[PDB]
């Protein structure tokens, strides 16, 4: 690991196996950061970096990112009760914005007022929070410790009955229990730019941990059908305030199949027995609430503009174990509409619907890969997949996941 | 000197009107394309070109990146932008009726995100609500078109031909209606104009992501004028004084959807004074007669009512914190003529808080608001720089404000501004 900044980026539309990676990758880190997004969880992290199990990793939460404070001690309290040691060892933005209980109900609202419409977002007030944030009525962790906290709060949600209507929101419960957790935050608040800055210039090497994926950024992804936030490369610049010269890796995490949860377009999705296969044996299913995800092959147009978009020095092909029963395994190649080949990725998705997707058919291993160690162990049809995507997109593939263990990951350089 | 292939950005550092559009200008004449790619209209630049007969003509942009001035270049307006579309060909048509040729030249990402009437009007609204708190917006639109890009009802330079259009325009007027109440607003008279422009604009859509990558893997060299400053910048600046785009060097990357590795050079853009336009501390502001002087040698005036700029001493606490987030490979130090007649100059090199060294720049304002400032004086060089086209030209003590500077934040000083002539810099390395 090069001094400086290494990058792990969802390539797809999340759920890839990130936070795996952090875990592996963060024993070489000196810090573990978060710079953009909310609470969304990884395998018992959410908002806390997944490099913590690391005992000398520091957790920093940059600038970017949304902050739901009453869930984030939930999450430290949790992994302190388990054993963790993570209280000395987490920096807050003081920057960072923080996620209110009443963004989480008018996100629903918002949803429940599309109707057919709806974006299918997870309903943690993420987007709210970024509104505010863009309009510049939002809080942030600093307001937690000035006195006119209490006033602007009650404002924000006078504005969010105007827009949505009443609705049921204890006002002053609320700011009575956030103010009581600024006191326990206050230990671990930093000025982030600095934090980062020193950091850097002392050769300390800086994992991040980017969170959603790159086809629900909020500007390169299928949009509306995104978050909103910068799931990509960019969002690291800004999140973490450095300067893009610190960036030395970037290292895209790309499932050896697709899925996404929540609406909007997916062109290889498969409604019929293989996207059960792959939901059951992948096990794609939220961990607390059960929600199921939809599942499909490959995409590499996908990943192509992905890459693009992010320009990733290397590959972590995730779950590759989970086609170890498929006699045959498709991987889209092109999109074509009208008979033409399509350039790029569509920004308008009724054309995006057009799409008529161009496969490949690759012969399955019919082999469990999941205690395989090196390369070399991979039966060949494996390997020949690794070989497909790294010659499709012009990255090597450097890591390989096997299974959704710490230990099953193979790294081939 | 020519400019490397891949990208070169030029970054306001300070709070907005550093004199940005000089070194675009210097710039743009070694650019292939000159992107745009955050921010609305508040990039008003005038450029002021002699002809073969001697005769100077004036030539206005915003929305449009200035590098059009060179005839060869082609501009792009990336997907992180914000277009009022009415303004965009107002701006254009103005420029062709004075022979400057635009169509043909302009490609707009099909990603960037519409200001809409209804955005510049409850832009207002929500600033007459917030009383004296009021942030000192330009009413343009541009924090309600990001607020509603981040809550994704917001509409995108593909939704100009797209059958939906009227009815997701007609919904997002009643959502405004439903935050601040019903306001004038001619909601199908506007569909219909819009409609119209989207004809108009047609031959300019392109994918921004493929434009972009062709041009970088084809060794093209790429311009990019940032909008406003770092501390304007939404994370970054003195929130929520601040605007809705990220104004950084992120904000580079985000909105032109590169990989950080194209990014060659970070010019960044430094008064030799300190100028605000809004609410909330300024450390160095003067109220009395250095500030006086400075706003009117310096022309601080602004072309807005309410606008007239707030002056001060040069804050190199501010200029550390903006190069530790942006990371400029060297400055552009401009205006530098304003301090000719200077008998001393003072320069903010600390902060304190209750008798300890404040380190970086505080996110309270509260914070801010307490700052004991620790100054240094330089002495004055009284005489006029002016028709200073050489480094060795200038006086000692103009050399040594340039060197205090450079000494201070570690990076060096490649462009002096001098005037508001077209030519009236002078080009260190
Ligand atoms: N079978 C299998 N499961 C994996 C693998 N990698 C990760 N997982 C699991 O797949 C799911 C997605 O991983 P997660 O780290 O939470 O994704 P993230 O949101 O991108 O951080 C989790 O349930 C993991 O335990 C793999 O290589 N094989
Ligand atoms: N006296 C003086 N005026 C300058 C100088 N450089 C730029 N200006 C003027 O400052 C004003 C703001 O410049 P502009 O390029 O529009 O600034 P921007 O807001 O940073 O993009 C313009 O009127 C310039 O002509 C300089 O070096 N000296
Ligand atoms: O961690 C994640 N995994 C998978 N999808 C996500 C995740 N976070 C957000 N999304 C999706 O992003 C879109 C917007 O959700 P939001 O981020 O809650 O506003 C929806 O399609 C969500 O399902
Ligand atoms: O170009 C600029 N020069 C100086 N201040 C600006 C500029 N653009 C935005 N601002 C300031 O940024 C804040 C937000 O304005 P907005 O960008 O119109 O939303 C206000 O304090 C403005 O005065």
């Amino acid at each position: 690991s090069p001094e400086g900044v290494t990058v792990v980026l969802g390539a797809q539309w999340g759920d890839e196996g990130k936070g795996k990676l952090v875990d592996i990758l963060a024993a070489e880190a000196d810090i573990c950061a978060r710079c953009a997004g909310g609470n969304n969880a990884g395998h018992a992290f959410n908002l806390l970096p997944s490099g913590l199990i690391n005992p000398e990793c520091t957790a920093f939460i940059g600038s970017g990112v949304v902050v739901h404070v009453p869930s984030l001690f939930n999450e430290l309290d949790t992994l302190e009760r388990k054993g963790l040691k993570v209280a000395g060892r987490l920096l807050v933005s003081d920057r960072a914005h923080l996620v209110m209980g009443f963004h989480q109900i008018v996100d629903g609202l918002k949803e429940v007022e599309l109707g057919g419409s709806s974006i299918g977002t997870t309903r943690k007030g993420i987007g709210p929070a970024y509104s505010s944030k863009a309009s510049r009525s939002g809080l942030r962790v600093h307001h937690l410790f000035d006195p006119t906290f209490p006033a602007k709060f009650r404002k924000l949600v006078e504005g969010r009955f105007k827009r949505y209507g009443h609705f049921e929101f204890d006002t002053e419960g609320e700011i009575e229990m956030y103010l009581a957790f600024a006191e326990r935050l206050r230990p671990f608040i930093v000025d982030g730019p600095t934090f980062m800055h020193n950091a850097l210039s002392s050769g300390k090497r800086v994992l991040v941990e980017g969170a959603n994926a790159l086809m629900l950024d909020l500007d390169y992804g299928t949009y509306p059908f995104v978050t909103s936030s910068s799931t990509s490369i960019g969002g690291v610049v800004s999140g973490l305030g450095i300067s893009p010269f610190a960036i030395k890796r970037v290292v895209g995490v790309i499932k050896a199949y697709t899925t996404r949860v929540g609406g909007g377009p997916f062109p290889t999705e498969d409604l019929a027995t293989v996207g059960e296969t792959l939901q059951e044996v992948g096990a794609e299913y939220g961990t607390v609430t059960g929600r199921r995800r939809r599942c499909g092959w490959l995409d590499l147009v996908v990943m192509k503009y992905s890459t693009m978009i992010n320009g990733y020095t290397s590959l972590n092909l995730t779950k590759l174990d989970v086609l170890d029963g498929f006699e045959e395994i498709k991987v889209a190649t092109g999109y074509k509409i009208d008979g033409v080949e399509v350039e790029g990725f569509p920004a308008d998705l009724d054309r995006l619907a057009k799409v008529e997707v161009q496969y490949a058919t690759l012969p399955g291993w019919k082999t469990d890969i999941s205690n395989c160690k090196t390369y070399e162990e991979f039966p060949e049809n494996a390997k020949a997949y690794i070989k497909f995507i790294e010659d499709y997109l012009g990255v090597k593939v450097q890591y390989v996941g096997v299974g959704p263990g710490r230990d099953q990951n193979v790294i081939i350089f």
